[PDB]
């Protein structure tokens, strides 16, 4: 066992090992990792075991981060607790490499060059292909969930910019039976945004959002229309069939034609027809970076627990289990 030291940052108390120095708020804190001489990010889980929800939510995030090992996905450097036993196990801290900024700020500086868009979207798809391997769906892919530093290297993550604007329609209206291409749809909204600099579908609510989406992609067709279970949506769609649609080559005038093609294949209402992460990686638009041998999938991930209903102390224990069994990366 290490040796921690107390400290209070903006009301929050912090008990981390001497190994980490210069804690500076950013709730997460920026710190210096004395063991590697690298700057890190330290997130103290708020009230991890306050309710069964937080306990499961706390356990879920720990299991995930411990499983993610890809250059384009946030990875767990360290997970510690000032607790010396399970009984006194009330605090959880997670550690990762510090980073530059959201794809927000890193875009506020410009509109991004076509090569920058290729490289950025290319790393999102590479990280996406990986996590999709473990049958994991992000469900909240958006500018603020992407970390990019100076080198222009990207990494996906989830902080827990309306997520709305990027949400796929199957998921926004809910039919309970989606797929991983919910994420690809979001990628299309971000990609489009980098190329144009402006938000593709800046709706005000779920009703506004849909109007925006349809005015571009058009109203559902027979094939897509006979796949909608809920009559409620079925009726709405077949009613508001009035929205002057568009033709991508126009909506994105002057963009790499390879780029507008990709979008066409990402921004489809039919999740059954939407391109996948692995398929987009092979799109000619990324021909400059694509390498089928450096685009790894993930080991299978056990999501059994998602369906279990346990006490707070049980989720707490499994969480403690995960904390002790942590094997730091090389
Ligand atoms: C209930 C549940 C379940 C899962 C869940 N997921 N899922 C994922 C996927 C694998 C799907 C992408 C990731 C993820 N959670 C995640 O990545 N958590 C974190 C987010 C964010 C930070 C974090 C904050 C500020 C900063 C500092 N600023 C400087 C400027 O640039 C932006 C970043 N850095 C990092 C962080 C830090 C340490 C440790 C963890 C962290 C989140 C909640």
């Amino acid at each position: 066992r290490p040796t921690f030291y107390r400290q209070e940052l903006a009301k929050t108390i912090w008990e981390v090992p001497e190994r980490y120095q210069n804690l500076s708020p950013v709730s997460v804190c920026a710190a210096f990792d004395t063991k590697t001489g690298h700057r890190v990010a330290v997130k103290k889980l708020s009230r991890p075991f306050q309710s069964i929800i937080h306990a499961k939510r706390t356990y879920r995030e720990l299991r995930l981060l411990k499983h993610m090992k890809h250059e384009n996905v946030i990875g767990l450097l360290d997970v510690f607790t000032p607790a010396r036993s399970l009984e006194e196990f009330n605090d959880v801290y997670l550690v990762t490499h510090l980073m530059g900024a959201d794809l927000n700020n890193i875009v506020k500086c410009a509109k991004l060059t076509d090569d920058h868009v290729q490289f950025l979207i290319y790393q999102i798809l590479r990280g996406l292909k990986y996590i999709h391997s473990a049958d994991i769906i992000h469900r909240d892919l958006k500018p603020s969930n992407l970390a990019v530093n100076e080198d222009c290297e990207l990494k996906i993550l989830d902080f827990g910019v309306a997520t709305r604007w990027y949400r796929a329609p199957e998921i926004m209206l809910n039919w309970m039976h989606y797929n991983q291409t919910v994420d690809i749809w979001s990628v299309g909204c971000i990609m489009a945004e980098l190329l144009t600099g402006r938000t593709l579908f800046p709706g005000t609510d779920h009703i506004d959002q849909l109007k925006l989406i349809l005015r571009l992609v058009g109203t559902p067709g027979a094939e897509l229309l006979k796949k909608i279970s809920s009559e409620s949506a079925r009726n709405y769609i077949q009613s508001l069939a009035q929205m002057p649609k568009m033709n991508f080559a126009n909506v994105f005038i002057g963009a790499n034609p390879l780029a507008v093609d990709l979008l066409e294949k990402m921004l489809v209402l039919d999740s059954d027809k939407r391109i996948t992460a692995a398929q987009a990686l092979a799109h000619a638009y990324f021909a400059q970076y694509h390498d089928p041998d450096d685009e790894p999938v993930a080991d299978p991930y056990d999501q059994s627990f998602e369906s279990r209903d346990l006490l707070i102390d049980e989720w707490k224990s499994l969480t403690y289990d995960e904390v002790i069994s942590f094997v730091p990366p090389p």
